[PDB]
Order: structure tokens, then C-alpha cells, then sequence
């Protein structure tokens, strides 16, 4: 589109803030409040459509997982309810393909789901999908030639350098090559022919390092580091730049905004947040009014 918008995240608790970034100008924008609070939810874009998907409000009145799907009118200014989710996903990843949201594992409680489930918004209505193989929260989604993939997280027990593919004629999922490094919460994109994975959480440490598969060679490559080491990080793509934003350093809840390079192989600090935060969901489309 035209803009980086940012929804929710975590700072002392789980917020509701729409912000928007232009690239062109460095301008943030405050847009109108998500209904609930969350953090550990994913932002995608469908028909000039601005989805929130997912996560769960951690607030001093409790703590609630979200099986909600939002819809944000960049026209209007206005969030509105879109049918909800079969369950509720914290820490959720999501993918879009030919104009349907794919909702991949993220938690409830103690339950980390391997299901998926998949919204036409033609008809505002999720169905399940095929499960992956692995049980996978703070999994990273990405898509490319129409296929969807889900790269590393958490199990409930360990956290994962795993990733596999789901094949939508085949209704399947089959294992990837696995990353050189265990990611539970990395930020995972698609920029030309290669699945990035930027960051992540490997259970004793927040990553710099930054890898990428090839689709073609089924090998990861590292790739320069990010400036930041980061968790819980959101990533999008815009005019063939990804940009990281926020995450945890396991010191401080970031309000860095990274961008990376190919050509140059380089990462370039591009702009802060309004407010340092993580679990942020993120997604690109064109300008409000
Ligand atoms: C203390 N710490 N620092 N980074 C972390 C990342 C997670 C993961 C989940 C996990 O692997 O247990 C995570 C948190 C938030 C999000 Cl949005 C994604 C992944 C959990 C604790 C962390």
C-alpha cells in the first residue's frame, strides 16, 4: 500500500493503539483505538482491509486469549467486529493467500494449538484447515507462490528452528529444511524468491541474527544481523524493504524501527515508535481518509 500500520502490542500491559508509519515523510499517525486491548496478535491486509487477528489482553482486571478477528476501514477510521476465530490464539501467526487469512497454532491458556484455520471475507467465516505437524506459538508466517509456512515457535516444551509448508490443493503440511537457529517469536516475511526469519527468542536469549531460505536450494542462509536483538518482534515488507519494529532485548521493550537492505546487505535504524513495545501486529496498505 502506502503505510506501516501497527496494532496493539505490550508495554506494563497489553494496549490498543493503531499507529501508522510513512516511509516517505517519517510521520506517525494515531488512528482509532482496537476495541480490546492485545498483545501476541498478527496484522494482515486483505482488499485494502486491515485485519487484527488473535492474541490476548493481559491487563490488572485478568487475562483473556482472543479468538477475535477486527476489521479496520483505512476510509472510515473505524474498527469493526469480523466473525471470530473456532479458538482463541495468543502469540498467533497469520498468512494471506488469493484473499483468504490463514490463522496458524498460537496458545490458549496452556493448550498450543497445531490447528489452522482459514477466513473467506466473502462470507466473514473461518473454517479449519488441515493441522501442522508441530504444535507452534510465536510462530512466524510467511507466503510465497501460494504457499503458506510456518517457521519456528514454541511446542509447549521447547522452542524451534523446525519450519514447515501447507500445500492448500493438497490440504497438507510437510516439513522445511529446518533454520540454522532456534526462533520462538522471530520475525518471519517473504522478499523475493527467500522466507526470512529475523530475531526470536531461543529460550535463554533475544537474536541479532537473521537467516533466510532459499525455496529453490531448501537451504538457510545468514544474512547481516539486525542492529537490535529482538523477540516478539513485528515485520512487514514495503517497496522491497523489510522493516522490524519493537520486540523485547530482554532489557528494554523496543521502539526501534529497523530496515533492511538485500542489495547493500544492511540494516539501518529508520525511525522510533511512538512508545517502546512488543507483540505488536503489523501490516501494509494505503493511507486513511
Ligand atoms: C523472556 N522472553 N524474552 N523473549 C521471549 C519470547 C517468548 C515467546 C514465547 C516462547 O517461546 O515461550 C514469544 C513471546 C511473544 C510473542 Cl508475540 C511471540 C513469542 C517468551 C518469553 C520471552
Amino acid at each position: 500500500g502506502r503505510l506501516i500500520y501497527t496494532a496493539g502490542g505490550y508495554f506494563r500491559q497489553s494496549l490498543s493503539y493503531l499507529e501508522a508509519y510513512n516511509p516517505s515523510n517519517g510521520s506517525w499517525l494515531r488512528l482509532a483505538d482496537l476495541q480490546v486491548p492485545r498483545s501476541g496478535l498478527a496484522g494482515c491486509v486483505v482488499g485494502g482491509l486491515l485485519y487484527a487477528v488473535g492474541g490476548r489482553n493481559n491487563s490488572p482486571d485478568g487475562n483473556t486469549d482472543s479468538s477475535a478477528l477486527d476489521c479496520y476501514n483505512p476510509m472510515t477510521n473505524q474498527w469493526s467486529p469480523c466473525a471470530s476465530m473456532s479458538v482463541p490464539r495468543n502469540r498467533i501467526g497469520v498468512g494471506v493467500i488469493d484473499g483468504h487469512i490463514y490463522a496458524v497454532g498460537g496458545s490458549h491458556g496452556c493448550i498450543h494449538h497445531s490447528s489452522v484455520e482459514r477466513y473467506e471475507p466473502e462470507r466473514d467465516e473461518w473454517h479449519l484447515v488441515a493441522p501442522m505437524l508441530t504444535r507452534r506459538i510465536g510462530v512466524g508466517v510467511a507466503v510465497l507462490n501460494r504457499l503458506l509456512y510456518a517457521v519456528g515457535g514454541f511446542d509447549g516444551t521447547n522452542r524451534l528452528n523446525s519450519a514447515e509448508c501447507y500445500y492448500p490443493e493438497r490440504n497438507e503440511w510437510r516439513m522445511i529444511t529446518p533454520m540454522n537457529t532456534i526462533r520462538s517469536g522471530a520475525g518471519v516475511c517473504v522478499l523475493h524468491n527467500c522466507i526470512y526469519a529475523a530475531g526470536g527468542y531461543d529460550g535463554q536469549d533475544q537474536l541479532n541474527s537473521v537467516e533466510r531460505y532459499d525455496v529453490e536450494t531448501e537451504t538457510w542462509t545468514f544474512v547481516a544481523p539486525m542492529r537490535h536483538h529482538r523477540s516478539a518482534l513485528g515485520i512487514t515488507v514495503h517497496q522491497g524493504k523489510i522493516y522490524v519494529l519493537g520486540g523485547y532485548d530482554g532489557h528494554t521493550f523496543l521502539d526501534s524501527v529497523e530496515c533492511y537492505d538485500p542489495d547493500s546487505d544492511t540494516w539501518s535504524e529508520v525511525t522510533r515508535m511512538t512508545s517502546g513495545r512488543s507483540g505488536v501486529g503489523v501490516a501494509v496498505t494505503m493511507e486513511p481518509c
